[PDB]
DNA sequence: GGGGGAAGGATTC
DNA sequence: ATAGAATCCTTCCCCC
């Protein structure tokens, strides 16, 4: 099997430059203004010119300005970045019927019925990397290996504007030399938990016995890293059906008074039902972030569809149930819809 | 013993 | 100081 991976380079900032080529070369940093005061929020992404001085996703907009107070700070236009992303995807379907859209800047191509050697897979790559540059003027980074994981890891080192093939005996090489936090699916919570058991590379998952591994990171994670250690990561490319749609907004004031959170909640449903459009959910969840950044939610499943009048009605009792069972101020309110028809 | 949901956790975008 | 969005997974609990 041969898997082809596509990670658009700093996709949000790149699109802003395609629409305003003057920015090309300057530190661009796209922001998520929360609104509670001036320059409150997070950085969604920053182009590599701004990445150098440590302007990355996650750090608040304040810190991103003590570092580069003269960079170009633009508000995120996710609706514009989506329209550009779909046009790029609709050019990738021209290379395989079996394609998986992972995220907005990510896609796997199963091209085993279109090539059969990493050399022709490599030669397919640039004809991707340039058809995209030909029609949408965006650079991408492609990775190719024997499964969806190492194709991911390939692009993880090749980016930006990169191309990389990880052959089946570098796969053997990596299992023994790859820091395991750099395995896709292992964030900081579980990376630390692995060091605590002396697991630095993927091979150490077989030297240790199983239930020591399961009880700390979980059964699916354990059976996941275990299958990659023995070079037995199956896993194909299948169309991803969007199973959830929602929106969650941040209040200008921390509060728990219900008639203060009703406006933000009702505005979260108006946008969510627009994002739905012809999709009827059977379940609504009321997500809420606390004043201490914790995450609590209450939901319900209906045997039928939910019309905006029924979502307006349900979301207030789920909201009541939250405040019923916790004493903390609410910082972010939202809603989320699943179980579509 | 195990199927099958509704609420916190963790990854990544 | 600490966005938004969505996926999968674990854990507790009702049910054969
Ligand atoms: N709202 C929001 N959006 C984010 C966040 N993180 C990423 N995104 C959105 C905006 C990101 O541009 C888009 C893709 O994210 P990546 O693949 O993780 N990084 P990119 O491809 O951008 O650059 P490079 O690969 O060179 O780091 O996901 C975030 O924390 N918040
Ligand atoms: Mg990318
Ligand atoms: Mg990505």
């Amino acid at each position: 099997m041969i898997v082809l991976f596509v990670d658009f380079d700093y996709f949000y900032a790149q699109v802003e430059e395609v629409l305003n080529p003057s920015l090309k070369g300057k530190p661009v940093v796209v922001c998520v203004f929360s609104g509670r005061f001036e320059d409150s929020g997070a950085v969604a992404t920053a182009n590599y010119e701004a990445r150098k001085f440590g302007v990355k996703a996650g750090i608040p907009i304040v810190e991103a300005k003590k570092i580069l107070p003269n960079a170009v700070y633009l508000p995120m236009r996710k609706e514009v970045y989506q329209q550009v992303s779909s046009r790029i995807m609709n050019l990738l379907r021209e290379y395989s019927e079996k394609i998986e859209i992972a995220s907005i800047d990510e896609a796997y191509l199963d091209i085993s019925d279109k090539v059969r050697d990493y050399r022709e897979a490599y030669n397919l790559g640039l004809e991707i990397k340039n058809k995209i540059l030909e029609k949408e003027k965006i650079t991408v980074t492609v990775g190719i290996s024997k499964n969806k994981v190492f194709a991911k890891i390939a692009a993880d080192m090749a980016k930006p504007n990169g191309i990389k093939v990880i052959d089946d005996e570098e796969v053997k090489r990596l299992i023994r030399e790859l820091d395991i936090a750099d395995v896709p699916g292992i964030g900081n919570i579980t990376a630390e938990k692995l060091k605590k058991l002396g697991i630095n590379k993927l091979v150490d998952t077989l030297s240790i016995e199983f239930d020591k591994l399961k009880g700390m990171i979980g059964e699916a994670k354990a059976k996941y890293l275990i299958s990659l250690a023995r070079d037995e990561y199956n896993e194909p490319i299948r169309t991803r059906v969007r199973k959830s749609i929602g929106r969650i907004v941040t209040m200008k004031r921390n509060s728990r008074n219900l008639e203060e959170i009703k406006p933000y909640l009702f505005r979260a449903i108006e946008e969510s039902y627009y994002k739905l459009d012809k999709r009827i959910p059977k379940a609504i969840h009321v997500v809420a972030v606390t004043e201490d950044l914790d995450i609590v939610s209450r939901g319900r499943t209906f045997p039928h569809g939910i019309s905006k009048e029924t979502a307006y009605s349900e979301s207030v009792k789920l909201l009541q149930k939250i405040l019923e069972e916790d004493e903390r101020k609410i910082r972010r309110i939202g809603v989320r819809f699943s179980k579509f028809i």
